[PDB]
């Protein structure tokens, strides 16, 4: 399962995320891999939750081309569904006050958001979708057998 600090996420595994991403990518830095690499185990619950919420609330919404044809919409939907299933475990860990969010952690999310907001939002959304490989390579560090 995934172990994002104290939060165990059981509904989704990396193989599912990767196969969903490659389908999305096939239809198509804000995230600094070096920054994500040094995020503590403890901080991971907050930061994964914040980033996946941002994808679900801002990125997919602002990516116009997801409705170009039904197969494309289905591919995007599969990927978003995987993110929702992860957040459905992380949200309760936050609302039971399980996940730390030190000032440093909020500032790492703000670094991402500042970069995203430099661009026109449709271009930003397109770029952020392309960077899901960065996100998933980081997230899978928290996946154990
Ligand atoms: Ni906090």
């Amino acid at each position: 399962a995934f172990h994002f600090g104290p939060c165990r996420v059981e509904g989704v595994v990396p193989q599912e995320l990767w196969e969903a991403f490659w389908a999305v990518r096939d239809t198509l830095r804000l995230l600094r891999a070096e920054v994500l690499q040094n995020v503590s185990d403890a901080e991971s619950c907050y930061l994964v939750h914040q980033l996946l919420r941002f994808y679900l609330d801002t990125v997919f919404k602002n990516y116009h081309n997801k409705t170009a044809e039904l197969r494309t919409l289905k591919s995007f939907s599969t990927l978003a569904n995987n993110f929702v299933l992860i957040v459905s475990d992380l949200q309760p860990c936050q609302e039971q006050n399980m996940c730390s969010s030190r000032e440093e952690a909020h500032r790492r999310f703000l670094q991402f958001q500042r970069a995203f907001e430099q661009l026109d939002v449709e271009a930003a959304a397109t770029k952020a979708l392309g960077e899901i490989d960065i996100l998933l390579r980081w997230m899978q560090k928290f996946y154990q057998l």
